[PDB]
């Protein structure tokens, strides 16, 4: 396979659905990428992490750095060897964690534990870890922002993105087998927004992210940006909006031109009782569902919908059981997978707006 | 198949191996079950402790009866459909639990919440769960014991145990598809020990558990009861040692008679961070471990030691991950079913007593 080929096989509107080939597999795009921090995506093995459909998974390198630690993982033969994952894992840059879970400077930041990141630092820890889609080591800015913090941050990432793709060609491997990503900033400006599309395409990525929201902004907002911000983007380069995972912005994101996303979400609410189903969230722990013999969600095709009750899923949550989670954790990922899919084969069949419009009305 | 059938197939001293049909399938003796307290083996589904190699599990009457409730899992269909397993489960009648985890009488017994527990009630309990080896409603005597307030306790049980033939005999579908145990006690005196078993045996039961042990009493207390107690329980019927479970223990165990073990040990240590091993356990949490690549047990076969490394668990359990519980859990139930699958090939081949003395010397 080559290092990196992206390929649309079909169109509707915005929307564009394809795949991403890369040394260690493809990625069917529009794609969902579990999250997994500390080196495993919480609650579940790589192999039913892949079982649920998952072409790539994100790690961390804020994390990661710090606990076990990158020259260790390196050593012990890479992220992918230590966590059992042998598919494509893209890799956030740390910035935007660092300033969410501290010294900043046009060098990078300091954080406490004294701990230094920077452009050629992050670039160097995701060499380390192992990863094959390479994020640039940016600033998040926070929302609100006025115009001019706004244009300062999107600045200052525009130039840590140039020194990202410095660091990145200079290292051979690294060039040669994996990809860099680029980061879009400018909070909800339009023309901060610009500046921002055309200096990353100045500098050339193999593809192009849209960084800055799911800061806050609701859905309404954040549909606006991307608006007039995707199609700033290089047009045949993959579009990866950060952090944004809930069913209903997926859909609209892609309908928008959105290829890849990310997010927390199916995990942590899914540990905290909320399923996904396609009738909208449910939260198991609801005293409905004591003897609820039917599955997290009717149609879904997921191993434990054919296994287990809604009854027996309400038990081990409300009585703190790991299998609660385990369960909870691998329904919620199948059914981003699920719609991913269905999102797939819309856009390919050309009905994917119907699919949108459908998909809006029973989850709502 | 068989409501109930035990058959011995070889012997080496006192050891015995064989099997015991029943509906929901066969069970291979010696056997070990592991624990399933909340209607779950902690931190796994069902199709991985089946995969480990049990053939059986156990079931708590005590915790079940509070949470989700006797009634209400009869309601759903059984512990067998709410929990996905599908063999056979004994169930421990309360007694022991309620007195560990409140009114005694020759009744029964009252806890706090106020519940109330008696020979007619825990079988009930059990019969309601759909338990395939229901055990007699006792009492563990606390040890140390007085031998006045071992007989008085032992008395009681005795009574209890024919309370609890006649309450699963007058229930038809119970006493057709399920079998029940009875249990001896008499803390560590050989005088009631044999009272008990006589009394027992005069009543009849399917099998024969030695309770009262695992309470306190080191290995070398335990032994020596089982030395004198086994040889009073019925030759063709199954010897159950309730709670023994360390590898060590169940050894001297078999070497004394018994087949049949239960215990907490394998899962809840294993969440703990202690991994079991032919060379004895490690505590995975210790550092020299950080960056070790071997697998928990350099001979096991379970999956999690044909793809993770010590390092990487060292590192989940040092990070609170489930996923470590998870793995940590898989080894070390696959590593009690090795320990038994070992006893009985080697009880088959007569060179049991020999694969002891080897054990011991390699695991201390
Ligand atoms: C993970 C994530 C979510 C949301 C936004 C961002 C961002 O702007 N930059 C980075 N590096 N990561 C982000
Ligand atoms: C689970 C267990 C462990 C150890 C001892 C005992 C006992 O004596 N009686 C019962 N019912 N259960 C026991
Ligand atoms: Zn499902
Ligand atoms: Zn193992």
């Amino acid at each position: 396979r080559p290092r990196f080929s992206f390929s649309i096989a079909a169109r509707e509107g915005k929307a564009r659905t394809g795949t991403i080939e890369m040394k260690r597999g493809v990625i069917r795009t529009p794609a969902f990428m579990p999250v997994g921090t500390a080196a495993t995506v919480k609650a579940l093995k790589p192999e039913t992490v892949r079982a649920t459909g998952a072409d790539i998974i994100l790690g961390n390198t804020y994390h990661l750095m710090l606990r076990p630690g990158a020259e260790r993982i390196a050593k012990l033969g890479g992220l992918h060897s230590f966590m059992g994952w042998d598919r494509p894992i893209l890799t956030d840059s740390g910035g935007y964690q660092v300033m969410s879970l501290t010294k900043q400077s046009e060098e990078g930041v300091t954080f406490k534990s004294r701990h230094m990141l920077s452009p050629e630092r992050s670039i160097e820890i995701q060499h380390l870890l192992g990863s094959d889609i390479v994020m640039a080591f940016d600033e998040c800015t926070p929302y609100p922002a006025t115009p001019s913090r706004a244009a300062s941050s999107m600045e200052r990432s525009m130039r840590w993105a140039k020194r990202s793709r410095d660091a990145f060609d200079s290292r051979k491997e690294q060039a040669e087998n994996a990809a860099l990503f680029g980061i879009q900033q400018g909070s909800v400006f339009e023309n901060l927004r610009q500046q921002s599309a055309d200096a990353l395409a100045e500098i050339g990525f193999d593809g192009y992210a849209v960084g800055g929201l799911a800061v806050g902004e609701g859905q309404d907002e954040m549909f606006r940006v991307l608006d007039f911000s995707v199609p700033m983007l290089p047009d045949d380069k993959p579009h990866y909006l950060m952090g944004v995972g809930k069913p209903d912005d997926i859909v609209g994101a892609v309908e928008r031109g959105i290829d890849m996303f990310d997010c927390v979400l199916p995990t942590r609410s899914g540990r905290n009782g909320q399923a996904f189903t396609w009738d909208g969230p449910i939260n198991i722990r609801n005293a409905r569902f004591s003897e609820d013999l039917k599955p997290l969600d009717s149609e879904c095709h997921c191993a434990v919908c054919q296994k287990w009750s809604r009854a027996y899923i309400h038990h081990l949550i409300r009585a703190g059981e790991i299998l609660g989670a385990m369960l909870m954790t691998e329904h919620n990922i199948a059914f981003y997978q699920q719609l991913m899919q269905k999102i797939r084969d819309s856009i390919s069949e050309g009905r994917f707006s119907q699919f949108a419009q459908d998909f809006r009305a029973r989850y709502f």
